């Protein structure tokens, strides 16, 4: 879909089985999710945002739906203010930025 | 034009003279340029994001080329590691998300 920004672009996922609302954010590299509980093992990782960085788990080849589309990449899981879909999985889903 | 995600979707802005590249973050609902001294009347804002918060200062109906597309709004100014065109920015050169 196109999706107009008058309103945070915020679309339902599908996690760990688990339905979920996330941010499609261009301005992320990665997609980070609230904390949760993810089958997986995961390993130590530090992302930065506008405020600083925060530790997170990175779970590698996660299966995620987003919006309807299938994506399976990296999801870190951390004390994130918003749960949000970053460029690794929003390629996946083929979404671009146009205006 | 497209944009696609492979990297951070960066393009050329126009703000209080100076050019700049700056980060079409569709996670954003302001727009904040690193630090520079615009003149002008503003008012004290605290923004947050991953890591927490930064002190900006928020300057109204600031006139901003975004790749050459002309917007006129909100901009806050403060100790952003990358310069981001939120939102309120990015509805009004017409920006969409689409997949
Ligand atoms: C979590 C909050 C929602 C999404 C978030 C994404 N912001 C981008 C801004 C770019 C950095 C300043 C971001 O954090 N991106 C991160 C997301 C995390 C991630 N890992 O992808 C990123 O790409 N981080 C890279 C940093 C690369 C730095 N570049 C470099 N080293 N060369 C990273 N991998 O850690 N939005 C925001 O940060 C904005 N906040 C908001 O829109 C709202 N605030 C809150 C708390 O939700 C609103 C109520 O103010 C800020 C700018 C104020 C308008």
């Amino acid at each position: 879909p196109q999706i107009t920004l008058w309103k945070r672009p915020l679309v339902t996922i599908k996690i760990g089985g688990q339905l979920k609302e996330a941010l499609l954010d261009t301005g992320a590299d990665d997609t980070v999710i609230e904390e949760m509980s993810l089958p997986g093992r995961w390993k130590p990782k530090m992302i930065g945002g506008i405020g600083g960085f925060i530790k997170v788990r990175q779970y590698d080849q996660i299966i995620i739906e987003i919006a309807g589309h299938k994506a399976i990449g990296t999801v870190l899981v951390g004390p994130t203010p918003v749960n949000i879909i970053g460029r690794n999985l929003l390629t996946q889903i083929g979404a671009t930025l146009n205006f």
